[PDB]
């Protein structure tokens, strides 16, 4: 089997991206974050505390007839940007892009944090990271893919990413119209649970590039590139004006700047990411003063490849028995 869904940016920014998903029967179509950085699929659903909803679409399980209490299970999760949630369980079908799983754990949010209700345009998150990190206790559950992988034609997952535009995830197959040249497939270690390889180096603008080795994850659930802040240092210094702002909390910079573009290596592979992919925009309504895609992960405890990197390439979650990532141009 496969799957392909379009994914598609929530604001102007590509501050998250968000995929039709089908809960339950009759089908329940909810707005979800595909997130290769974490491994519970929740739902914002009829059981959220009221105050904590502010216009998603929920999951209503009691009008699903294929929907079952897992039985004493709950969960509880809290995320790199400092948002959580926690729930109840349930299983039920869930089908992506024509791709279905029966029996596929939706963890039910009963509380959300400010973050998420704040933010009308995600129903709940898909994770695609390694099940290890499943939250759901006392019997830890499987991700959508995990599930899926036995019957797919090929055990993987790819994302498209767009920059200001839609783009896909396709499960199963690997789209050879999508990118241009070739696939570089490089390592990936699974022992933290996340899509962890390493890059091979980077270079800004037209610069020459820096053979070094960056450990870090594949994160569609982080928007930002975060990288030590030696590598950052020196492509904020390319930029006029540009500094690190405490009271922001990042790198900002003059929103009339031309900004350079960023190149990250994959074995012998080049991806460039274009100047414009790195603006995200007034760090206020009004303001000139624009915030940086671009950070550094010091204090972070990790390097985080996220849409700013991984929308400037094709990329294979390669889920064999031994995965690794692969990027693309395109």
């Amino acid at each position: 089997s496969t799957g392909s869904a379009t994914t598609t940016p929530i604001d102007s920014l590509d501050d998250a991206y968000i995929t039709p998903v089908q809960i339950g029967t009759p089908a329940q179509t909810l707005n979800l974050d595909f997130d290769t950085g974490s491994s519970d699929l929740w739902v914002f659903s009829s059981e959220t505390t009221a105050s904590e909803v502010d216009g998603q679409t929920i999951y209503t399980p009691s009008k699903s007839t294929t929907a079952k209490l897992l039985s004493g299970a709950t969960w509880s999760i809290s995320y790199g940007d400092g948002s959580s949630s926690s729930g109840d369980v349930y299983t039920d079908t869930v089908s992506v892009g024509g791709l279905t799983v029966t029996g596929q754990a939706v963890e039910s949010a009963k509380k959300v944090s400010s973050s998420f209700t704040e933010d009308s345009t995600i129903d709940g998150l898909l994770g695609l990271a390694f099940s290890t990190l499943n939250t759901v206790s006392p019997t830890q559950q499987k991700t959508f893919f995990d599930n899926a992988k036995a019957s797919l034609d090929s055990p993987v997952f790819t994302a498209d990413l767009g920059y200001h535009a839609p783009g896909t995830y396709n499960f199963g197959f690997i789209d050879t119209t999508a990118y241009t040249g070739s696939i570089t497939y490089t390592a990936v270690s699974t022992k933290q649970g996340f899509w962890e390889w390493t890059s091979t180096g980077y270079a800004v603008g037209s610069g020459t590039f820096k053979s070094t080795s960056i450990d870090g994850i594949a994160d569609t659930g982080t928007t930002l590139l975060y990288l030590p802040a030696t590598v950052v240092s020196a492509y904020w210094a390319q930029v006029s004006g540009a500094k690190s702002s405490s009271s922001v909390g990042g790198y900002v910079f003059p929103c009339s700047a031309t900004l350079p573009s960023f190149t990250f290596g994959v074995g012998s592979a080049r991806i460039v990411i274009p100047g414009d992919y790195i603006d995200f925009g007034p760090i206020s309504t009004g303001s000139s003063s624009c915030f940086g895609g671009i950070q550094s992960s010091a204090g972070i405890g990790i390097n985080i490849f996220g849409d700013v990197a991984l929308k400037a390439a094709f990329v294979v979650f390669n889920g064999a028995t031994t995965p690794t990532l692969g990027f693309a141009s395109k």
